[PDB]
């Protein structure tokens, strides 16, 4: 029931673990058994053997593991509502970097038939595309089908936005999101990172993170309110991953990029 648990187990927390012997408590009647007795983390339970699970809970270990087993085998369901709203957080983190990162003066937005910027202060020229475009914005989106084949010369300033916009293979300088190799020859895979120029503010288990991109994180001591907004950013990127969306980018997109704009 728990919004973290809802995520493939790979992806729990060691809090999220303590949260499911509780539900599973509840769910089950099973005898309360102390909050640390699986003190891991999802990777680490899914290592264990159901023999470990009895030796540490003698009285529902062996339920707990098999319970485990049905979560893997059927995953839970996944809330539409709440996956939009994360996928459209990591538009905006990834977009917004790639922008300041490489300065790109156009954004070819291909697929985006409701003419919306995902991020709207950038100072570039954002032009929209889709194959059917929404009729009250297609005033101001080129109906166009993206083929490889036919546009592979065309859109070659600036960048390209696919955010799930699932074509033929995307080119070069592209920005893209696609739910579950050949279309992504031309792009790399794009690891996760946290980007944030908005100002640093002290009033926390502190945040050690080689991928929190901040001005606090230049000498290794994030502020409290990056501190939380990482967190936040990394919940909706796990929810993201663990419905089957990734992540590809053109192949110069380079990090150390986005830690110049903070002067160093
Ligand atoms: N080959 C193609 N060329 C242009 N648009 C395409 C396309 N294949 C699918 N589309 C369009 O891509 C959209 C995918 S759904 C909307 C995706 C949008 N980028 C977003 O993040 O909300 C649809 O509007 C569909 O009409
Ligand atoms: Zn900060």
């Amino acid at each position: 029931l728990p919004a973290h648990l809802r995520l493939q187990p790979i992806y729990w927390s060691r809090d999220d673990v303590a949260q499911w012997l509780k539900w599973a408590e509840n769910e089950f009647s099973l005898r309360p058994i102390d909050s640390n007795t699986f003190e891991m983390n999802g990777k680490a339970l899914l290592l264990l053997t159901k023999e470990d699970f009895r030796y540490r809970s003698p009285h529902s270990g062996d339920e707990l593991y098999e319970l485990l087993q049905h979560i893997l085998a059927q995953p839970a369901a996944g809330d539409e509502l709440k996956i939009n709203a994360a996928c459209r957080k990591v538009q905006h983190m990834v977009v917004k970097a790639a922008l300041l990162a490489d300065k790109f003066p156009v954004l070819h937005d291909i697929g985006n038939p409701k003419a919306i910027k995902c991020v709207p202060q950038a100072d570039v020229e954002w032009k929209f595309y889709d194959a059917q475009p929404c009729s009250d914005k297609a005033y101001k989106i080129e109906e166009l089908f993206y083929s490889y084949a036919t546009h592979s010369d065309k859109f070659t300033d600036g960048v390209c936005l696919f955010w799930n916009c699932n074509v033929d293979r995307y080119p070069a300088n592209s920005i893209v999101c696609r739910f579950d190799k050949s279309a992504f020859v031309n792009l790399k895979q794009l690891p996760f990172f946290y980007y944030s120029d908005s100002p640093c503010e002290s009033h926390y288990v502190p945040l050690k993170s080689a991928t929190c991109i901040t001005r606090c994180n230049l000498g290794g001591a994030v502020c409290r309110h990056h501190a939380n907004e990482y967190r936040l950013y990394l919940d909706a990127y796990n929810m993201m991953i663990s419905a089957g969306f990734s992540l590809w980018v053109y192949k110069q997109f380079d990090t150390y990029n986005l830690w110049n704009t903070f002067t160093r």
